[PDB]
């Protein structure tokens, strides 16, 4: 028998809330980066790592984490992800001194480990909890919540922490943010204990009901995922797109100031528009995918619009019109962020009935690997040859992704399971 539980929204809302808190702490150091350099007496690279350590810890630690999800369950993944997020939030509090910088790195590394229990999870929570006609919407909401934390992270820290020269008052203002983040993370950890269940009493869809029957080596599951030609192409293409987004969002601030000097206030607005429009695209992508069930056609269409959005952004940023950059960043952020739930759900189509944590996780490793490569590479071309070769470097690599995306077969295995009747 198949039934849909009413508490599915609470689980996603709670998951989106404490993924919002975890994603907030990724960017809270970079939002007031100019302040933390003065407080801790460190260079901008040190602070920029505090945000880049999220990507470099995901690459090696995902496979052990994905193994924990299969063996222990989703609730243990949620508790550990919430507890480490809460533990990392509290460790940051004990670091409110100019000479006590390493405690933040220890606190940030603990949070960065908690990301491994977060970023690959949204497709897993959506599958276990939500039905066939709302499975892709739930994944978008989790990405909506994760992107909301970034969106909140741009404007909340700068008003909680004024750029005051006095150190003792600056520590007090920074302390208030840490208490609030520690307060909400502990509050959300409390909710995860009582809200997050291991699984609903009834399977939501025929895909999950059949998955529980046709679900032993963990490395065998890894091997069969890479035996899939379609999934391997999707792993590369998703990394080419999501990795470009990480390089685009990180280097967006320095690219605008290169052409529009003295617009740091607007550069943050532009960097907020790419996220403000980002979650609107993510939610729309979830509803559109579930209404039409065209996962392959949307993947190519969104990927091309990502490419066209990057081409128009590259060749119109030079013209000197500020509102044009607002539209191009918003439009590209609309599609690139909308590709994240589309990529997660299309991977489940190609890799059914393999574990959604492994399938969507392997997309994330490619996103981190290409995001790290692009951020280091595009930063080098911008410094040496200019900003336009750096943006074209993403246009050329996104062009390859579109070509490889067209080679992905429309092998929707989960859809076949639903329609078996
Ligand atoms: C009066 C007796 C009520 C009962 C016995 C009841 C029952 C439930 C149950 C069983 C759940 C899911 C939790 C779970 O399955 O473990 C739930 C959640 C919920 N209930 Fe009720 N309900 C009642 C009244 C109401 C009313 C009047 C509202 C008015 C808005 C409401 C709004 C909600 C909402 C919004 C959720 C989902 C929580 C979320 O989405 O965050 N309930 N309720």
């Amino acid at each position: 028998v198949i039934k849909v539980s009413r508490r599915r929204w609470a689980v996603v809302l709670v998951f989106s809330c404490y993924s919002m808190c975890n994603s907030f702490q990724w960017i809270q150091y970079g939002s007031i980066n100019n302040i933390f350099m003065h407080f801790y007496g460190v260079s901008a690279f040190a602070i920029d790592w505090l945000s880049m350590c999220y990507m470099l810890t995901y690459i090696p630690l995902l496979l052990p984490v994905a193994w924990l999800l299969e063996k222990f369950g989703l609730r243990t993944i949620a508790l550990t992800g919430s507890a480490l997020n809460c533990l990392g939030a509290w460790v940051k509090l004990g670091s409110l001194k100019p000479h006590l910088f390493p405690v933040t790195v220890v606190g940030q590394l603990i949070c960065s480990v908690a990301q491994v229990f977060i970023l690959g999870m949204p497709s897993r929570i959506a599958s276990v909890w939500f039905g066939a006609n709302e499975v892709s919407t739930a994944c978008s909401v989790a990405v909506f919540g994760n992107q909301l934390g970034i969106a909140i992270g741009f404007l909340v820290p700068p008003v909680l922490v004024p750029n005051i020269e006095d150190r003792d008052e600056l520590a007090y203002h920074i302390s208030i943010m840490f208490y609030i983040i520690g307060g909400v993370a502990t509050l959300l950890l409390i909710l995860v204990i009582i809200v997050f269940k291991e699984k609903p009493k009834y399977p939501p869809s025929r895909a999950q009901s059949l998955s529980y029957a046709l679900t032993a080596s963990y490395l065998g599951s890894i091997a069969r995922l890479f035996k899939n030609l379609n999934f391997v192409l999707l792993v590369i293409t998703y990394g080419l797109n999501a990795g470009a987004f990480y390089a685009l969002s990180t280097l967006l601030n320095r690219m605008v100031i290169w052409h529009y000097p003295g617009e740091e206030v607007n550069a943050g607005r532009i960097g907020l528009t790419i996220v403000i429009a980002g979650m609107l695209g993510a939610v729309i992508s979830g509803i559109w995918l579930d209404r039409s069930k065209t996962y392959k056609e949307t993947t190519l269409v969104v990927y091309i619009m990502t490419l066209v959005g990057m081409v128009v952004y590259t060749f119109t940023l030079n013209l000197g019109h500020l509102w044009v950059v607002f539209i191009t960043a918003g439009t590209m952020g609309f599609f690139m962020t909308g590709y994240l739930p589309l990529g997660f759900e299309f991977a489940v189509e190609l890799t059914y009935p393999e574990s959604e944590g492994i399938s969507s996780g392997l997309l994330n490793i490619s996103a981190q690997v290409f995001g790290i490569i692009f951020t280091i590479s595009q930063g080098q071309i911008i410094d040496n040859y200019g900003t336009k070769p750096g943006n074209i470097f993403l246009c050329v690599f996104l062009t390859l992704g579109a070509a490889l995306t067209a080679f992905i077969k429309a092998d929707l295995r989960r859809q076949k399971a639903n329609k078996e009747t």
